[PDB]
DNA sequence: TGGTGGTGGTGGTGGTGGTGGTGGTGG
């Protein structure tokens, strides 16, 4: 996301794509171990990223495309 | 401040309908 931000700020690129938001691990998770909580870090990271990108995208007139994946909820 | 992610198949029910006639013996 910081590559995306620093690229958009320059006004050079006209389209950016992120191949899946289901692959953007938080840092602490990468260096931790399997089975740890790592509760809601991804959500906080994504919210901050949007809050900080919406408007730099506008100024630079860039179009940013996300791809996602389907998961299912238990207990519904 | 900010949400995650689907498990595992179970047990059989009921019987139908009959077809065809051979061969005379003693004065």
């Amino acid at each position: 996301l910081e590559i995306c931000d620093a690229l958009a700020r320059s006004g050079a690129v006209d389209v950016i794509v992120v191949d899946s938001v289901a692959a953007l691990t938080p840092k602490a998770e990468i260096e931790g171990e399997i089975g740890d909580s790592h509760m809601g870090l991804a959500a906080r990271m994504m919210s901050q990223a949007m809050r900080k990108l919406a408007g730099n995208l506008k100024q630079s007139n860039t179009l940013l495309i996300f791809i996602n994946q389907i998961r299912m909820k238990i207990g519904v």
